[PDB]
């Protein structure tokens, strides 16, 4: 079904890293892989899980809309950026966990479970923490399972409203020029090995849209950027961005 | 609320032997900057920022079902090469494809788009002309600090449109993005009655803060039109606003 093109390894072996870029084209129906194994492996989501989390979250009335203020729990964190107020679009900016946990508990596990099965979304397992389990808990998702679910978001086909669909693909604005458009969300899973970087989201051109997911192992992060560098040097060999 | 004039914008213009004017609006501080106040309260043909209230009204009322629906080329080929195709609401504002835009008139009337531009209290609210190119060669007029109002109803929906309608042309209106910014607007060029004028209006979305802004400057040929955003983008990293 999905084409192989192992020449896209070299983006990758570039930088002593190893990974997968899964791309589909919506106008088309074709997909395109370096590796038809890994585009099928199962990995936590990580901080990808915000997109669901998200849609849950608003279809719900957790969050009530974008503007909506999450105030600092006052607990100083790690990453700077973490520990100030947020409303949904910068928390997806700055994948803010400690916001996301609040929406988690508020959500409950009865809730996700059904939502996340309403969504067909990976393994649909939620073991572990209510408010963790998208970064050491049981959820499991692939990179051409991220596509499924990315592509139902776009078309509004997820069992949430289409006000909550639309909310979340603004949240997800990454780059836009005159040449396109990038809806997307990061995600870096350290908590159980392998450590590995997400991206998944979409390419919007004028008359078509490509649909990505990739992840790539990720032992320090000192390499996260270059989850969007191989992405685009992917892209760019595939003539979809300039 | 009050404003300030910040004369040193007009470095920005003088440098391009151009003359215009930049509103700034900074939400956070309700605080007003223009290089011009007599320029910023004089009253233009809005040309294709109308396409932004336009929009608005035709997915309110339905002539445009969602950003998806196509419509299509009327086979009459015309100076701007990307209008010659089938469009959809986002390609259509991203090229200013004035016949889509025309039809989408023609669909909603006279009296909905009079009533329409009452309830949203744009500019001098009067349409008279023809209901498919009043804002290129019609009555309509519109201040760069009235369109700041407009936009600021835009951004809070706060129109009597739905929410939804709302939404969609705020999402027709991206511009640009990267992770430092967000910029929504709409650019326009107006040529049928004088001074011919080009306009660039819409706003900037930081993290925690927005800065809506219209300029216009005068426009004698379309050699210029690129200086629109690029005076704006000046003043906007003279005043700290982007990197
Ligand atoms: B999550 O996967 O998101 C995240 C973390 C750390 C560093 C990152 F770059 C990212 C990301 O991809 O946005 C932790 C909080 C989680
Ligand atoms: B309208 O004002 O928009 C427009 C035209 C021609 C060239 C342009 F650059 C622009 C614009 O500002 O987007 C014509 C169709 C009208
Ligand atoms: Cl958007
Ligand atoms: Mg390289
Ligand atoms: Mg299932
Ligand atoms: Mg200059
Ligand atoms: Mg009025």
């Amino acid at each position: 079904g999905w084409q192989e093109n192992k020449s896209w390894n070299a983006h990758f072996t570039e930088h002593k890293s190893q990974g997968v870029v899964v791309l589909w084209n919506e106008n088309k129906q074709q997909g395109f892989t370096n590796n038809l194994k890994r585009a099928n492996q199962a990995f936590l989501p990580a901080s990808t899980f915000k997109i669901p989390n998200s849609l849950i979250a608003l279809d719900l009335g957790v969050v009530k809309d974008e503007h909506q203020v999450f105030k600092w729990d006052g607990q100083t964190r790690d990453i700077a950026t973490w520990n100030r107020d947020h409303n949904l679009i910068t928390a997806m900016k700055y994948s803010v966990v400690p916001v996301y946990q609040e929406f988690a508990r508020q959500i409950g596990e009865a809730r996700m479970s059904k939502m996340l099965h309403a969504f067909d979304y990976g393994n649909e397992d939620i073991s572990g923490n209510v408010d963790s389990f998208w970064l050491d808990g049981g959820i499991r998702i692939s990179a051409t399972e991220q596509i499924s679910f990315l592509r139902k978001l776009y078309h509004n086909k997820l069992h949430v409203s289409e006000r909550s669909q639309r909310i979340v693909k603004q949240a997800m604005l990454t780059e836009a020029n005159g040449d396109y458009i990038i809806r997307a969300k990061t995600g870096y899973s350290t908590r159980i090995e392998p450590k590995i970087g997400w991206w998944v989201g979409w390419v919007e051109l004028d008359d078509n849209v490509w649909f990505f997911a990739m992840n790539m192992d990720m032992p320090t992060s000192d390499g996260l950027g270059l989850r969007q560098a191989i992405t685009k040097e992917v892209l760019k060999q595939e003539k979809i961005i300039p």
